[PDB]
């Protein structure tokens, strides 16, 4: 495919793409709200600041402390960009550029995340590195993006107390409801976190795990006096309707009962897309409680190759990781698809790597 | 008993009314305060938000038969979103530019305020009145000037003067808009030339022609636009709603024209804005072929109903009408009547809400802006107002 591949890196439109495993989701959790959109908005033909008080009741907060925006990353490089941010302490691989959120001459210092450990990181040695640098702002992804790792509550708590000197401590937990620290799959919140911990925002998207990725939203717990601040600035958010419908949705009972069993049938889902990928001769599946995973490829195969492959041979399309500093070797990162196309996935790349 | 009495009738709404949160955009008090402090006020005719309603009905109907009967809203709910490279693409066909001097954006005030607030503007030349505000946007070194256009003449732009303040002032960056924004006067293209021209040595020429689609300059109604003044000359930046005319409230969309390096800049920093999936149908539904020939019938038809509602209102013989070639009229209200007066009666009486000027700096009096609605809708709007003015009793 050497042509292909060389372009690509360089416009087929004989190419079709059958599976998108690029972008972020839920399956059940999509088809779940488009049940409720047909029956509450399309068959009835029904189709700022008060938004606040929509989700305070269910997350257990005031209203005071939530921020509305457009997405998870959003809101971070509304925090990031601002002037009292002139040092931040970030792991590596993450998949976002924080980077380019913070302003002139702000440095950003990164801590490794270790691949020979399944990119899990000596908490000890994180903590004594933001000791000596003292970041004013510190960066937690948890579940990460790119490579899918969970640290648990209680592993966090130990972090949280430790750093207490850091002005801002944000943890996006956009993934967490992949993730589950019980057989049971009990749905994991990290608002204990806010609550309990002064420097803490957490931010989280609304649309990679309630499936709805053509309609932007997220929110986040922060100090309200901050919140305040943001808004004199000019941060007021503004969602449509679709995005309004949509958060007063996801905090009804009806529906969160619902919910919750598309949520634990695509953990379960997760779980077995993996173990289907480690039967993969000679590919390592890095642990995920994510709606992803990531995939390091066999000796002297290049991302390219099975990116180029995967795409002329099956239309299948997944995301390289060679532009993410800190992901060792040649991998990809898969999202999770429906069952079919899942088992396609698998197929596709078994015959590809034999 | 006596007439003055009579017009006290809604005194205890009106303070009630007034007590209520103040902004700066259409309604002002908001539409969802109104419905708390006036429960049982039922609001039956809009005329706050501008917009064409035979576009807007338009839209709704290809949405009904594109993505609602044929169940296909799903996908565009659920898949993730083109980025900007490729809606540049989508605006390049229909509005024959090169992609990458399209920026694709929320509004047009929202890009304008994206704008003024860079660091190369440090100063800004404004005119008032004007609807929107723009000076808390810029930096807080930079400074403002204003250019007053004056009620006596219609609030009409007198374009040598401003030329002559524009030399005077040295401003890096103005902004213009037209048709303006509350009065509506529209500057036409051959003078846009001349004063563009003239003013070759700004960094920066700023022209929000939101409104440009319910101006005319022939009878013919041939749409305008101001592209042409992008195309020669290197200093405009052009911006433009999409939703005030092809008129879909709940989707926010607007576009600039400009520098493509800055473009790219402005793109490398970056992913700050995403279009939503109900927004992305719609701008691509607004550059096909098929759909523009209704839209345009929609256009013209509007227009023609903005004609017959001014004519209508010039009938009235106690209020003095603002010349427009926007879809919002301008209406002073004779003197010892109070804007507030008006806009409780037609409340409570009528159930129509329209947009005070008495926050709008530079706008002298007593005055109204009503946005044209459909021919039913002006008939009454007419009608309620020239029983509310009426002498009387």
């Amino acid at each position: 495919n050497t042509q292909f591949t060389k372009a690509f890196h360089a416009m087929f439109p004989t190419l079709e793409i059958k599976i998108d495993a690029c972008y972020l989701s839920n399956p059940y959790a999509s088809e779940l709200v488009l049940d409720y959109i047909d029956r509450e908005l399309i068959q009835t033909n029904a189709y700022q600041r008060s938004l606040q008080k929509v989700m305070a009741e269910s997350l257990h907060v005031k209203p005071e402390n939530i921020f509305i925006g457009n997405g998870a990353t959003e809101i971070i490089q509304m925090l990031l960009q601002q002037e009292e941010v002139q040092k931040v302490a970030l792991m590596i691989p993450t998949f976002s550029s924080y980077y380019e959120f913070v302003g002139k001459g702000c440095e950003v210092v990164y801590f490794p995340l270790n691949e020979r450990d399944d990119y899990s990181f000596d908490a000890d040695k994180y903590c004594q590195f933001i000791e000596n640098e003292q970041p004013d702002t510190v960066v937690l992804i948890n579940p990460n993006n790119p490579n899918g790792a969970y640290l648990s509550l209680e592993k966090m708590h130990i972090l949280l107390k430790r750093l207490a000197f850091v002005p801002r401590i944000i943890i996006d937990e956009s993934f967490i409801h992949f993730a589950y620290e019980d057989e049971a799959l009990t749905c994991l919140s990290s608002t204990v976190l806010f609550d309990m911990y002064p420097n803490v925002i957490i931010v989280k998207s609304l649309s990679k795990d309630f499936g709805i990725a053509g309609v932007r939203l997220g929110y986040a717990l922060m100090d309200s006096r901050k919140i305040d601040a943001l808004l004199e600035h000019g941060f007021l958010w503004n969602i449509n309707g679709i995005g309004e419908y949509c958060l007063r949705l996801f905090v009804r009972e009806d529906f969160l009962k619902r919910y919750e069993e598309a949520r634990k049938q695509y953990i379960k889902e997760m779980c077995r897309f993996k173990e289907a990928l480690l039967g993969i001769e000679n590919v390592y599946v890095y642990p995920s409680m994510a709606n992803f995973v990531m995939l390091k490829l066999p000796s002297r195969i290049k991302a390219s190759f099975v990116i180029s492959a995967l795409l002329v041979e099956y239309g299948i399309y997944v995301r390289t990781m060679a532009d993410k500093i800190g992901v060792e070797g040649e991998c990809i990162r898969i999202a999770g698809r429906t069952r079919e196309e899942n088992n396609c996935i698998v197929m596709a790349l078994k015959s590809i790597l034999k």
